[PDB]
């Protein structure tokens, strides 16, 4: 009467019948009840109801039942912890704020990182260990978005830019050597589109892949000179700011890469860490500006008609300017102070600037170790067998 | 007779009595006693004292009372060690220097982390989600904030203030439009003034909130128009200065984040780091400012009359920037060493600002992480139900 | 029936036949069968099986058994563990992901981290504390090192290379001392090369010694002196570039280092961090000159033939190198933006360039404090003497 | 016969006689032998002899000697293991390197971190807060030390030195203000020193003390003045290089500050990692300056009769200046790559820089962060009263 002896793995955990009534609706909670002997498992040998689980936690468990404050020990792996409190019955949105964040740890880090001829086809877009074609064609897409890059670049330059004259208009025009090898690099590109469209399952998914986006935006400036007297000058203006994004085609061979993919899911759940570092930069920037631009202005020559003629700042948003230059360590030396107040001003800005920038990038730091950690230990372990045959219920 | 058995939630620990009498008025050196089977709950069939707590944490206790030195068991979070050393009449300023920062760690944190129309007239103070009106107000006191700071940075341009003729004074005068939208959001700030002014429990504390004091602060120099002749010179020179406050208008909007209240905790309870930091600056630049000055003399050109003709370091005050801005690695370049000397000089001083600015950085990159995984952890945990009905004493 | 008790280290533990029996092949699972008192140790008086082992693993062992997922108890050392469930024969690459890369890193580190005349002629290539002659002939070749190193820096220097006319050639050629000074030098590391050559044990894996390479290659030039016209022109021009080498001999000396083993396991240990960090960095420089060269072109003065005139961004590959300075937070200050566009886009550079850096440095970086704590301890540990003398089978 | 059980506070471990005969000397081995009813404490009844110790760390005691490894368990603080196996008898030298960083951090830091009137003589030397007077010289110490550096570094200013003429010797002379409060200064501190000299014990100590010779070189150039023609000049030469120490006297008042002693011990303390930085250091700076000087005359102008005539890489020790200042990302821009070459292996430079310094200086950071830790948990506990009574022997 009173005092109930909870057998767990063969350790005797002894306790006032009190103590599990407190929490009602759980397992012990019945077991407290006088209906317990045949609902749960009992020898009157010894009094002692028998529950083949790990001891080693159980024992947090009651002290749960026995304080009123849910823990987590930290001794085991936050999965175990979660499956022993799941068959106990404890919620396990209970635990103290103490012990939650390595507790919702692994669980973040997990749910972060989550006819006849149509294969044949397909298998062009497939990984390219998948198959033999498969890693010759992205062995050849590679090449050619390498050339595409490369034409891109040496487009902007001088060298293949040389000035001619138009009779009566005056300009530099593009090397014919860059028109042809774009031309190929189309040809190849909007050969392997074309076959890609072939099989399309899920169109709307297809058309929201980014990938397929960006090729598509990639490929319309070329082909559209066909297509292309007033807004055709407006529309080629444009053309050259689309044709921008022919960089971006080296995502589609970067995607299978590991490193990219935790970036992603880095960026992607430190939301809260990117929006706290702009703020941080966005007041630091404000208000150095403002104090710099009234420091410069101390020691202003009397002489001149203008306010400033000897500083650099000579308004606020140059002091933005030099404000993120200084911030970040930079320190191009474009404009740097010229005045003890101004020299003052500067050096706290430099290192306030260090602070307020490594104030939040550790934080992103550490979910993007522990998302790198994750998915690579999730690459090198071997496909298990699952060597446990779990017995029937 | 000297062997005593304590029964802690099942698990029988065994000990002498003099063990437990070494530390006398704890619980335990009560139960060594011999009136001890009436104070405490105890069977004669086993000869074991009961007591339903924690055993895993009872062994460390049991342990000062062995070896006479307390420490903390780093398998239980702090605050449960905290309450079963409380239930046992431990004192928790006893713990071990060892175990004592990762023990007074989360208590650390968390002390840091912490007639009919007047409600509808305050709900436009409170919280923008506590309503609608409310975050509509809130909306509205943020565009016209940003107008005013708009207002403020461009009024210090140039394109906006063109030179102009007065007949005899010639100087540069503001543009119209300015004043007049600074007028708008004039009016609208003293409308906002005015409702808050209307109801103001606890005036003491309302002139000591910082935030209305700014807002005042910044209200007072264009109301001081009409108030506005050889002191009214130095009262509007004084006031631009005072309407360089205008910028800090935006933490009013800025409270309500969670990262800023993070870091307001994070620089209130890292005031040995902040001081240290600076102690170290300042040892660095005086010593290193000392070093260069005198290293770049030794190469300086005999001719000159002045000691020092060809170097940016004409005396030791100019070494301060420097070093500040060296040690920083901010490098701006207006100043760098030109002597075999003053390049040693400066590459020791490259060294040493990167570890005396490493060294105190990371202790206070770690408060903020701290502080912040708590914030974060409390504000995502959803409000508890206390689903532990506590049982009567 | 069907309930087995465990004594393991003198506490029992209990459990069903067939939590035991589900995964076959193991000891637990043999003890499951109806032949196992003659098969392990077993006493009819309490019907329990005795095991001398660690009883605070074998809990997580049977809790392998009972769940179905094994995982690493954070309270013991991973080589503790590893041997534990050695004997039990769980095999160790079952461990779950969460408790994988702490398990499996002491061995991660620990693998990374690995005729009468002939004896004393080649203790003069031994380690120095091995003998007397052995730390002189290493002081004395670090003497000579030293020499031909500032030999080397002295001779590109243009106070030693003073012009002169040649009759018809004009050229600068070097001072007859610094001749003198590499001649002795040559003398003695052949010397020192010859000795080695004279014993050289497994010839292949001598010559694979990439130490042996070096010194091979940087002897090479002087003594093709005599070995050397049309030919003997670019021989010689190739042979400065072969000199380039002669300062790679400091390995030889820097090879008995701790600290620099350390750091070459690290490297080769950390081979995907770096192409992580190389793909990062060819990516952001990539995007950024383009988004830089476009940016800077906006405000681009109309009057001028050439499209950019007044910015430094003339071209996307010098966007390259600016990308690069600034993404490292270096900033020299030779380019710079220069347009209200161009800054935007440059302190986005700065910004994403801090944080896709401090991605991957981490990693490397914990990997080298993993390495180097590692080597440290092994070095400082006194040579044991094996006190546990081990019991025969 | 073989089966020993051992009663450790209430906690009955198990095993055979042979695993606590392998390690012999210790008092296990002595309890294995047939002799120890007498020995050791024990009863008949239960043929269990009794240990008043703590029973989760006699598990790891009893596991060396089953296994034969000693490892530390990371469930207890580092002390607690510590005292344990000393009573236990097992040598603390014998742990595996793997659990032996952790073990030995605790006593790291801490062994790192350690006539009637005569008092009152030397209570004007003792800590301020040991009385009023010392709390007051040592205010009135520290405004005459600041005054004399606040004299020096303004007495190296040009405000300060106007040229003068000389009847025939032109120079420029320092004003009299300055040596007047230079003599205040001197006659305070000398006045200071006396009063030290008056007591001195342990002279050799006190000869000894960094402080007092730092005192008396900063107080022997004012008085040469009386002892001070060809040798004056000589030494008044060097007169100004030792003055050059008189800002070295703040190093008397900071000492009694807490960060600085903590970095004093970090410093002494981490001597290897001090010097693996330096090589490092030295091996990046020489690589890459012969680097960059050959990398830049790839593009030289032949017309050019030296080498290198448009590139700032002249010579390679410009090269070294060049490197250090790339390395620790100041970019000074004073030189800079001017070719692709160059620019490439800038590129290299900046980021081997980042790693090679990023490698050894968290190890420090490490070091600087616990010896700080440790020293204001040490600073802030109140101090004790040893409520632990221990029993007699
Ligand atoms: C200026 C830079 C603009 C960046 C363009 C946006 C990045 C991008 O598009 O890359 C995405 C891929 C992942 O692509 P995926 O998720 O593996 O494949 C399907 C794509 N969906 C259908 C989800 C859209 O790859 C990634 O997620 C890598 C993220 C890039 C990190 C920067
Ligand atoms: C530290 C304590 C320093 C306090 C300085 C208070 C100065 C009060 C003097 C008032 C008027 C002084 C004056 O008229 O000028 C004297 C000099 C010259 O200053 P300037 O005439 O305005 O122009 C200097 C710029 N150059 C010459 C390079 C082009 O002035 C100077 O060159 C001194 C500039 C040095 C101040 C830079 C400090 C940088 C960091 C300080 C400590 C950092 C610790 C963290
Ligand atoms: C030059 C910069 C000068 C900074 C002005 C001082 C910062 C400030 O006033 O912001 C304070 C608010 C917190 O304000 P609050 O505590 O939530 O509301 C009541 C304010 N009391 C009554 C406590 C005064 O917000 C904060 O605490 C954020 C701290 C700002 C971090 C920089
Ligand atoms: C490392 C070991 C280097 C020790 C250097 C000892 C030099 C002793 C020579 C005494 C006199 C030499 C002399 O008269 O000048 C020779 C050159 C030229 O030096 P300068 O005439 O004074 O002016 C150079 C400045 N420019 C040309 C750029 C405008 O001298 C030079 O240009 C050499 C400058 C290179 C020193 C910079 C070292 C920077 C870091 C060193 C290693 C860092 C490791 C951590
Ligand atoms: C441009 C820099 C080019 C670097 C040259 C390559 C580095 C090198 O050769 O040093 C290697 C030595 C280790 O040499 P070792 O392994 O102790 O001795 C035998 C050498 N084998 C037979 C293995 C080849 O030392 C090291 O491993 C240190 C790695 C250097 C870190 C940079
Ligand atoms: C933040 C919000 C800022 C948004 C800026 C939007 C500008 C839109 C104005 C359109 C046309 C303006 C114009 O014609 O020029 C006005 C000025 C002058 O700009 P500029 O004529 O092109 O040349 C300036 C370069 N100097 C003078 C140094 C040689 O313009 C300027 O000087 C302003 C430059 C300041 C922008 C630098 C921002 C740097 C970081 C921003 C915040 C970082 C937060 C993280
Ligand atoms: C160029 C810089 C040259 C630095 C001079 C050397 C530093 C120094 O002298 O400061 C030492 C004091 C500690 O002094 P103390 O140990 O407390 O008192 C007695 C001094 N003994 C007897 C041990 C010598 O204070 C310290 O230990 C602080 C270390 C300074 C860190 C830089
Ligand atoms: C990446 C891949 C880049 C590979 C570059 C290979 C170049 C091979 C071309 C051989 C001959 C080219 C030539 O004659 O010059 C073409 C231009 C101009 O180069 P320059 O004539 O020698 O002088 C440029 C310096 N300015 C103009 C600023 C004063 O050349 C240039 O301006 C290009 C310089 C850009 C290289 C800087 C790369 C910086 C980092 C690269 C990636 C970092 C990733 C980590
Ligand atoms: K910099
Ligand atoms: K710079
Ligand atoms: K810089
Ligand atoms: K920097
Ligand atoms: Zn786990
Ligand atoms: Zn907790
Ligand atoms: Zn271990
Ligand atoms: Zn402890």
């Amino acid at each position: 009467s009173e005092r109930i002896v909870i057998n767990v793995g063969g350790t005797r955990h002894q306790t006032h019948r009190s103590t599990l009534r407190t929490l009602p609706g759980t397992r012990l909670a019945w077991l407290a009840e006088p209906d317990a002997h045949s609902h749960f498992d009992y020898d009157p040998r010894a009094d002692e109801f028998f529950f083949d689980r790990h001891p080693g936690v159980f024992a947090h468990i009651l002290n749960y039942y026995r304080t009123g404050k849910l823990h987590c020990p930290a001794d085991v792996c936050g999965p175990l912890y979660e499956e022993e409190l799941a068959f106990w019955g404890i919620d396990e949105t209970d635990v103290e704020p103490c012990c939650w964040m390595t507790y919702r740890q692994h669980r973040d880090a997990e749910e972060a990182l989550d006819r006849r001829w149509q294969p044949r086809i397909w298998a062009l877009f497939e990984d390219p260990y998948s198959s033999r074609y498969a890693r010759y064609v992205a062995f050849a897409s590679l090449f050619f978005i390498l050339v595409s890059i490369t034409t891109f670049c040496l487009e902007t330059h001088e060298r293949f830019n040389p000035i001619v004259n138009k009779t009566y208009y005056r300009e530099a025009e593009t090397e014919a050597f860059l028109t042809y090898i774009e031309g190929v690099c189309v040809v190849w590109f909007t050969f392997e589109f074309l076959m890609r469209v072939i099989f399309c399952p899920n169109k709307v998914e297809f058309i929201k892949n980014s990938l397929n986006i960006i090729d598509f935006v990639a490929i319309l400036p070329f082909y559209l000179e066909v297509g292309l007297s007033k807004a055709a000058k407006d529309v080629l203006g444009f053309l050259r700011v689309v044709r921008f994004v022919r960089i971006l085609r080296i995502f589609k061979l970067t995607r299978h890469f590991v490193g990219l993919r935790v970036l992603g899911h880095t960026l992607r759940a430190s939301t809260n860490e990117f929006l706290l570092l702009i703020i941080f930069l966005a007041l630091g920037v404000l208000i150095f500006a403002t104090m710099i631009y009234y420091a410069e202005r101390i020691g202003a020559q009397p002489n001149d008609p203008s306010a400033s003629e000897h500083t650099h700042f000579k308004n606020i948003p140059i002091g933005f300017w030099w404000a993120v230059v200084t911030m970040t360590t930079l320190g191009y030396g474009d404009m740097y102070p010229q005045t003890w107040s101004g020299m003052l001003v500067g050096a706290l800005c430099a290192l306030a600037g260090v602070l307020t920038i490594a104030m939040p990038v550790p934080v992103i730091v550490n979910n993007f170790g522990m998302y790198y950690s994750l998915a690579m230990a999730k690459q090198k372990l071997p496909k298990k067998k699952k060597k446990h045959i779990p017995r029937p219920p």
